[PDB]
């Protein structure tokens, strides 16, 4: 059982994505996910998401078996004001299908604690640009998020202001490995992050998978989270 | 901490850190030729060689169980001229026994010297594959990961950028065992990636070599270009 798509960009009205929060589409194809104001400026409280319409089968009781998959999508944050610290970041997540957005800030649209809660049933991977009481002190870093906003694992990267970064996201099912990996190709910078995730005891048999971005909860404690282009595979041995 | 580090952002002719073995030379330019250039900018089939950093690396203690984690980062390019016969056989950064001499050439890769699996190589590699062997999946050029062998443990495919400069990053973290390598190509933007579970403790001595061997096919024209432009290396045992 396979299943899978491809946005080389975006163009307002694709009936195959669904937008969340202040999420929307320019006219140039750009998925801004979090509120960017008339002035071209990134708006603080600000949250935003956009989730596939088509619910993947990640894996099944029945049979047991589990799928692989793999994802990949470009995006750009820019960080123009010079103070306070900006906020919050970005994330690809995979969850129980026709959620809705969750808590803003460093919740990041898709949980709604720092609890360590499995009926979250949500893996996750972020772009974490504010640290949190629960963050490595580090910031922005990756992290690889199961069913808790506290990453299991984290990897620190230099952002590189307003670049796009390509991001690829891979889970084999047999290694029950995930990883990560994101490029610059604007410094040719490379970062990786991988664990072990087992998501048969984390996921339910079906998933939405969806991108989140959300801004601080405070003035100006904000960037740009804009993503353009997202592609998805996954496939469900029979 | 037990900590070992180098870096190379070109080499240098007569740099006393790195012992070159068989055909391998480096330029003028600074660039390190694993397989034999002829005058004619041509590179020479039947050809191998490698490079082996002079200084021995602790990777693990039996004594205390304890395993380092490391990474290594390059950059090479592969240049196929010829449109017959097949091109051959590829490059590799290996970990193995110190004072190793060049193994058996060809699919072998300098690095073993045939196809089956045994602990008494003792040696870990990801390999740069462009040549399918009897012992290799279908699809070339691939990506490997070699334990005790050159039947990979697992291999991914990706599309030769004909020439072109390939930046690869290989990271293993000892907490989960997770040996992971990516390639990146800045030429096209070109990303791919692999992971796999190694336990090193069951497969490496405590201390290691670590270099980088290519080589090119068993009959004329054969061959491709085995560059490496830059490599480093750092590895940390607790
Ligand atoms: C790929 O294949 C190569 C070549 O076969 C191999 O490298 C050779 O390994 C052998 C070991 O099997 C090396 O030979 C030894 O050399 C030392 C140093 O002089 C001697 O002390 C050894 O003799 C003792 O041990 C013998 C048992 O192994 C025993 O019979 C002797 O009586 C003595 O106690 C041994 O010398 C040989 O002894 C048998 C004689 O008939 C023979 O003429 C004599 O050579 C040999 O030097 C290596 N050759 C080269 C060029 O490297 C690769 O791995 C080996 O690499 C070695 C450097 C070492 O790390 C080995 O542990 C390793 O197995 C093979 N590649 C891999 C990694 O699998
Ligand atoms: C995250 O916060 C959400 C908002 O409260 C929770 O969803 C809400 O779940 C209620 C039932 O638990 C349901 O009546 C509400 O309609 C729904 N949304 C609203 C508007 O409140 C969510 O709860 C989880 O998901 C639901 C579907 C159930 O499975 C609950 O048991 C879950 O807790 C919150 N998620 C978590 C894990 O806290
Ligand atoms: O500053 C960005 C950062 O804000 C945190 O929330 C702060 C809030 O900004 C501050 O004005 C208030 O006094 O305390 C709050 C914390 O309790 C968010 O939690 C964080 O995610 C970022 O958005
Ligand atoms: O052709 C490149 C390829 O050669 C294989 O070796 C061949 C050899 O080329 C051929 O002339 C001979 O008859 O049989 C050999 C075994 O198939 C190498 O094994 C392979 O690694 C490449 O180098
Ligand atoms: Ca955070
Ligand atoms: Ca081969
Ligand atoms: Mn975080
Ligand atoms: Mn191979």
């Amino acid at each position: 059982e396979t299943i899978s798509f491809s946005f080389s960009e975006f163009e307002p009205g694709n009936n195959d994505l669904t937008l969340q929060g202040a999420a929307i589409i320019t006219q140039s194809g750009v998925l801004q996910l979090t509120k960017i104001n008339q002035n071209g400026m990134p708006a603080w409280d600000s949250t935003g998401r956009t989730l596939y319409t088509k619910p993947v089968h990640i894996w099944d009781m029945t049979t047991g078996t589990v799928a692989s998959f793999e994802t990949r999508f470009s995006f750009s944050i820019e960080q123009p004001y010079t103070r306070p610290l900006p906020a919050d970041g970005l994330v690809f997540f995979m969850g129980p299908t026709k959620s809705k957005p969750a808590q803003g800030y460093g919740y990041l649209g898709v949980f709604n604690n720092s609890k360590q809660d499995n009926s979250y049933q949500t893996l996750a991977v972020e772009f974490d640009t504010f640290s949190n009481p629960w963050d490595p002190p580090q910031v922005p870093h990756i992290g690889i998020d199961v069913n808790s906003i506290r990453s299991i694992k984290t990897q620190p990267f230099q952002l590189d202001n307003g670049q796009v970064a390509n991001v690829v996201i891979k889970y084999d099912a047999s290694s029950k490995i995930l990883l990560a990996v994101l490029v610059y190709p604007s410094s040719g910078a490379i970062y990786t992050i991988a664990e072990i995730v087992d998501v048969k005891q984390v996921l339910p048999e079906w998933v939405d998978v969806g991108l989140s971005g959300a801004t601080g909860a405070q003035r100006d404690a904000a960037e740009t989270h804009d993503v353009y282009s997202w592609s998805f595979h996954a496939s469900l041995p029979e």
